[PDB]
This record gives structure tokens, sequence and C-alpha cells, in this order.
């Protein structure tokens, strides 16, 4: 009687109907697969607004016990979840040649080296009697499979509309799927700290830009990004959003991404100094989320479990006390106020 | 500084881009054109949920002063309000090429018939900030059908019969309102997601039933084709067309709706089963019906909608359910009123 989800057939269609049922009130659907399920109960997130190039994408949380996440635009769907520490994600494009374009994409480093456990780290799901309907990438199987080289960092009565604006670089490919998973890893890590949905609603946007960074270092990109924002027209009167430039790949010596430490306050905000760079792809989630940490204050933290950490973890969320209250307080937040 | 809303050069962008910063607790837009001026506080529909082909299409609302509606889906956005008691609607497409192919399609009519004040009634906006290709069309409906003299269709004989025929909710009831694209027809997203609109719109007008029902339409195509022109037969076969689908089984509880572009034999705008709903007893796809999608009809789907929910033709030629075609949206009949909200699970004790 209750509705569910065979990850063994799961297509764009068959999360696309599921997540357009949810009500405001929540939906309980079960995940099922070989070996597995889970009950889960789904609601719209009703605090982020995205548009990728003006195309509108949904967001869907489980409860906190679930660490069930979906995605949802008008040409893919996404279903994230953690499996013994893991995250799993299931990719449903709904055209069937970008279906295949972006399954040949995923495919491609493990047909290089065959891998013991490959089906355990990357699959091809395939209709229920042939063209793919989704991908399932085991992010933390694949990057164990794939031998990935090391990436890393050096060094109110009604809430505030934030933009999160990013910018494609010239020359990028970003993909839909990949870019709003670093979106919603970026709003969740910022509204699961002391209550801050009540301050700030996030709304990401994604447009093209001229610009691309003169060379593969970070520090020369950011600054030239910066700089590039303030000789901008269309970005005229919007000095007080936050700002990323967004790749697929790295920069030099494999910098994930860069940003201003404390460069936005909801009082403060000018000069576009609230900016950052960012990659997007698929195997290092949470990148978004650590640059939108710098920006808002946060420090490099001590525990590897950490957002923050000094070095790149996979986790998702600020664990330190005192980012946590540099963070709120930024966007308007006292200890007054409660969670 | 307030947002406005340029109507002399609207395009998908600049309805997408004000339509998408409305939070939840509304925004106040100002539609701008020659000399006109109206300030709007536009809202989400959030009763309302509709998906045309699997695509996601928001409807939004201004005040009821306001007489103001808005479409938004991916690739295209509509604004809908009335001046001087007519409807003007602004139909703007994303995509170029669609735009294009969009202007041409509303365009024709009236380059056979060429008016001297077309521009009143139908007129492509271009560019100004400039611009070779339309970002958008304006028609005005009442305008319109003036100027093409088309000819009248009328609901004279839009239903038949079968001879068969508590507290608020927690959370008003999910009814799905599935239309099926006709095999052979082609209907205009616009077009079909403002026959939605006001379907659902002229349901919640009546005895507060969005305490009771949340509507949700979707739009897929179906390979039933009507026989003939005959709307009876057409009916009759769409319903069992729907028993016969196992990809409807264990959802003959919903209401229906085959839809095309064109009408029927005697210029029939739709048809459907009168009082084939209740929120208790809905089965065996007894509520269905059809209707035209045509912009120059708006309403077709919410009468027939009306028809399904067992509302009678009317007396008053300003009510929607009136037996010819008025343009009115709104239930006026209290008979009318009382029969749709009991059938949705309503009682005089739980009021407005
Ligand atoms: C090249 O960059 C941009 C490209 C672009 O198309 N636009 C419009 C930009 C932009 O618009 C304001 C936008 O966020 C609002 C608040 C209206 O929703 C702001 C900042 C940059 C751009
Ligand atoms: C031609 O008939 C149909 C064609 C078609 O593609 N489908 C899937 C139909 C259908 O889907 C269930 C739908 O309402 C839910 C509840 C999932 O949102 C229901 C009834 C009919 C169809
Ligand atoms: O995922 C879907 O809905 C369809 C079928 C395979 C590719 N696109
Ligand atoms: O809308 C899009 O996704 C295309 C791809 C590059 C930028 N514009
Ligand atoms: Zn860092
Ligand atoms: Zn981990
Ligand atoms: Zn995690
Ligand atoms: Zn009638």
């Amino acid at each position: 009687v209750t509705a569910s989800i065979d990850l063994q057939s799961v297509s764009y269609t068959d999360l696309a109907t599921q997540l357009n049922d949810v009500s405001d009130f929540g939906k309980m659907i079960i995940l099922k697969d070989n070996g597995f399920n889970r009950q889960v109960h789904v609601s719209m997130d009703k605090r982020t607004k995205i548009q990728l190039d003006n195309e509108n994408v949904r967001l869907f949380n489980g409860r906190d016990k679930d660490s069930t996440n979906f995605i949802l635009g008008d040409e893919f769907a996404v279903l994230r979840f953690y499996r013994n520490g893991e995250s799993i994600s299931y990719i449903a494009y709904k055209e069937a040649q970008m279906m295949n374009e972006i399954a040949e994409f995923y495919a491609a480093p493990f047909k290089k080296t065959r891998a013991i456990n490959e089906k355990e780290a990357f699959e091809c799901i395939y209709d229920s009697r042939k063209y793919p309907v989704s991908v399932k990438i085991n992010v933390d199987k694949a990057k164990k499979i794939l031998n990935l080289p090391e990436c890393d960092y050096i060094n109110p009565s009604e809430p505030k509309t934030v933009y999160v604006i990013c910018l494609r670089e010239n020359g990028s490919t970003v993909y839909p799927n990949e870019v709003s998973a670093q979106m919603q890893d970026a709003a969740n890590s910022v509204y699961a700290v002391h209550g801050l949905k009540r301050y700030v609603n996030l709304h990401f946007v994604l447009y093209t830009t001229e610009y691309a960074c003169p060379s593969g270092n970070a520090d020369e990109g950011l600054d030239g990004f910066t700089a590039s924002l303030k000789a901008n027209p269309k970005a005229e009167g919007y000095d007080d959003q936050i700002y990323f430039l967004i790749r697929w790949g790295t920069w030099d010596n494999n910098i994930l991404g860069i940003s201003w430490l404390n460069s936005y306050n909801v009082n403060t905000a000018s000069d576009f100094k609230a900016s950052g760079m960012s990659t997007t792809q698929l195997m290092y989630p949470g990148v978004m989320a650590h640059e939108l940490g710098h920006i808002l204050g946060a420090n490099h933290a001590d525990d590897p479990k950490d957002l923050m950490y000094s070095k790149y973890t996979g986790y998702l969320f600020h664990l330190s006390e005192k980012n946590m209250d540099i963070i709120a307080k930024n966007l308007g937040w006292e200890i007054a106020d409660g969670d």
C-alpha cells in the first residue's frame, strides 16, 4: 500500500512521479534494492530555491535519521542516501540521448581499469524489459577503485533572501546533477547550524560568464573572478550577494576550490567580497559547502569528521561550535534566539 | 524601488526571474504598459500541482482585487489579467525557435482577416532593450474573438448520465485530474495549463474547498482517438479505453479528461458524465470527460470539471455553468456550489 522506488530499474519518470506526489505534509516512500530496503519520510525543501540557467530545480529531504536527499529538475532527477557510511547516488536524466551521454561519461574512467567490484561502485541501471534509465555511483567505492589522486585545500519577520550566484567558467562544461548536488550540500550545511532557516533562504542561480581563469593558479583565478564581477554590468547592484565561479575540474596542485575568508555578513556585504570558486565533480561532494563556510566566516577545523577540516574529508556538516557561532552571527543570529 | 514588468518588451526571462523570486510571503510587482499601471501582490498557488508530460508547471495568483494570474513552466510563462472586463494574456516561450512558432501560430488567423485595430486584440511583443524576433505575444481574447468572427460554440448537450449514480480533513485530499492528449492531437503547453488553472480556481472559489481537496493535474499521451466527430460516442469510447488500459489500473477513482485543441460536431467545446465524482464513491473511471484547450475558449475544462462534480446548467449568463459559452470562470449558483462542495466532503456546518 506504501509507495516505493525500485533501485534495480529506477528511471527519471519513477523519481519524478514519486517526488511530484510529495505534499506539504510529506510522503512515505520505501527505497528497494536487492538485499536492501529503507522507509523514508520525504518532504519538499521549501528553504532553498534553485535555477540552473533559468531551469527550476527542486530539493527534497528525508528525516535526519534517513540520510536521504533528492534533487528534481525537468531534465534530471537524483537520489542520494548513505549506506554503511558510503554515499550512493542514483542519477536519472529524462532524455534518452542525454542519459546515454551521462552514462558514458560516468562509465568512462572504469573502462580503463576493470574493477574487482565495479558493479558496487558504478552500475548502469536498465529498464525492466537497451538504453540505461539511470546510473548508480557509490562515491566512496568509486574513489577507491579509480585510485584518484588526492585533491585538497591549503592556507527577522521573514528570512532574508540571499542569492548564491554561480557562474559557469568560460570553456567549462558542468553537469546539472553535479552542480545542484554541490548547491544542496551547501544550503543544508547552513540550515543545519543554529536554526539558520529562520534568518536566511538561499536562492542559487547559474549563468555562463565570459571570464575564465588566466592560469591553473587558484589565487590568481579568484583575484581575476572578483575583478571581473566589479567590471560586469549584469552584476551592477548585486555586489551584496554571494558568488561562485564553477567548473568541473580542479586548479593547480589539485585544489578543489577557494574563497575569501569571512567575506559575508547580512548587514555589511558589499564590493563582491563574498566570492569564491568551486569544482562540481561528483567524486568530491561538499566543496561548494566548504567554500560557502569559509565565505560565512568558518575557519579550518580540528575534527577530521568536520566539513571545515583543513583537508578534504567527504563530510558535509559543521561540527565545530566556534564555526557555527561565527556563521550564524554573520547571518543575523544571536545566542538569545536559540535554535 | 518596487519590482516591475514592462509589458512593452516582456520576455520569458522577465517573467521567470520575477515569479522565481516570489517568496512564501508574496511579492509586489508593478505591471507597466504605455501609461497603464497595476500594482499586484503575487503569491505562489500552493493548492494546485501541475505536470505536463512530467514537466513541472507552477501557478501564481495575485490578490482577488488584482484579477491577475500567472503560469510558470521551464519552457513558457503566462500573465493573464483583466482590463475593462476583457481577458488579456501575455504568452512567452523560453526557446527562440519555439517563441517564433508560437507567435506565427497565434498571428496566422489575423493575417487571413486583416483588422484596423489588430494591435488591440493581438500583438507581437519585441525586445526593446535591441531585438529582431518576438519575446512574447499579447492576446486580448475578447477582442480577438470579435475580430476573427469565430463561429460560436455552446455547451447545449455537453453531459451524459448513467442509471446507477464525517469532518473537515486534517490534510485536504489529493485528487488527480489526469489529462490525456488525444491521439493525433497537438496541444500547446500555455493553453493546456490555462484550462487547468481556471478549473482548479473555479473549485477553490466554492465554499472554501481548498481545505477538502488539492488538485494535481498530469498530462500524458493516450493511444485513444475519438472514432467520429460525435462527442457522446467519443466520451463513451474514452471511458471504455480507460477501463481496458493497464497503465490506469488502480487509478479508477481519479478524474480524467481527453484533451484536444479543436472541438466536436455541432461545435461542442467539451463533454463529461454529470455528477460522476464523489470523494467517497468515485470508481470505474466514471468521473471522466473531454475538453478543448484552445486559448479563445477559457473555462471549458472548468465547466466540464463542474459537470463532473455534479454542477447542472445555470440560468445566470454570468455563471460558469451557463449553457452558452460566455467566458466567465466562476460558479455563481448557490445550488451548484452546494452540490459540488458536498461531493468533495464539505457540509454547511463547516462554513467557508
Ligand atoms: C554574468 O553574470 C550574470 C548573468 C545574468 O544573466 N544575470 C542576470 C546576472 C545577475 O542577475 C541578477 C539575478 O541574480 C536576479 C537577482 C535578478 O535574480 C546577477 C549577477 C550576475 C549575472
Ligand atoms: C493513458 O493512461 C495513462 C498513461 C500514463 O502514462 N500513465 C502513467 C497513467 C497514469 O499514471 C499514474 C499517475 O496518475 C500518477 C499517480 C503516478 O501521477 C494514470 C492513469 C492513466 C495513465
Ligand atoms: O528515464 C526516463 O524516464 C526515460 C526512459 C529512459 C531515458 N529517459
Ligand atoms: O542551458 C544549458 O544548460 C546550456 C549549456 C551551456 C550553457 N547553456
Ligand atoms: Zn579550505
Ligand atoms: Zn565519509
Ligand atoms: Zn555525510
Ligand atoms: Zn455544460
